[PDB]
């Protein structure tokens, strides 16, 4: 009964496949043409329906291409997805945060028809890698409308995130140099209320670029979040409560979660 719900009941290698069950198109957006943000490329499914959105950001000296194939593969479980360039690549998180906003509401008003008609603009989430991460935090301390938030390795200055109140994925890099879990990721995690629907998920032997490159385990959970609560897909509760194994043979250096999720 939920008239969310989109594409077939998940499993665990469906979720590891390279491309979800969608084939999806694409539409660009130039530099010139984004107000507020430096472009970018929307993924969208084919298939007639409405789905959530999502805009992804990149981080310090990013582009998109650097989250681009997460992007494509969120597309195809069933969202529209703008993987988005920003104004300079050295813009800072609070910064990265407007960019984010402004590509969501290029996608609502100002994409062609094939998006917007593909767009329920109710149910909309962000995410972000490095100081792209940074500012979905900022983001989402600030749009309790919004549905979902997943920072990738996230970089930032500000340590407290307790004002959040979306569902949110923090995904870490046991290994990060230029953030590391001690100093960002895992205090970040820590500040987020208990009260609200969060995760924490550090991979084993990752650098701060893993989000950068296919890897299943990132697109695996992001997506299952985005089901959860963009969707409010209860089909995928099964892959985030108990969550990745934590430890010897496991898929993860640690996960933590607020399990049970109302
Ligand atoms: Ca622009």
């Amino acid at each position: 009964a939920n008239p969310y719900e989109r594409g077939p009941n998940p499993t665990d290698a469906l979720l590891e496949a390279s491309s979800g069950p969608f084939s999806v198109s694409e539409e660009n957006v130039s530099r010139f043409g984004a107000d507020g943000f430096g472009g970018g490329t929307i993924y969208y499914p084919r298939e007639n329906n409405t789905y959530g959105a999502v805009a992804i950001s990149p981080g310090y000296t990013g582009t998109q291409a650097s989250v681009a194939w997460l992007g494509e593969r969120i597309a195809s479980h069933g969202f529209v997805v703008i993987t988005i360039d920003t104004n300079t690549t050295l813009d800072q998180p609070d910064s990265r945060a407007r960019q984010l906003n402004a590509a969501l509401d290029y996608m609502i008003n100002d994409a062609s028809s094939a998006v917007r008609s593909r767009i329920d603009s109710s149910r909309l989430a962000v995410m972000g890698h490095s100081m792209g991460g940074g500012g979905t935090l900022r983001l989402a301390s600030q749009r309790p409308d919004l549905k979902a938030a997943i920072p990738l390795t996230p970089w930032h200055l500000n340590k407290n995130w307790s004002s959040v109140r979306v569902p949110t994925l923090i995904i870490g890099a046991d290994l990060d140099t230029i953030a590391p879990v001690l100093t960002h990721a895992r205090p970040f995690y820590n500040s987020l209320p208990t009260s609200i629907s969060k995760a924490y998920l550090e991979l084993d032997g990752a650098t701060h670029f893993a989000p950068n490159i296919p890897n299943k385990i990132i697109g695996k959970y992001s997506v299952a979040w985005l089901k959860r609560f963009v969707d409010n897909d209860t089909r995928y509760t099964q892959f985030l409560c108990p969550g990745p194994r934590d430890g010897l043979f496991g898929e993860v250096e640690e996960y933590r979660s607020t399990c049970p999720f109302a």
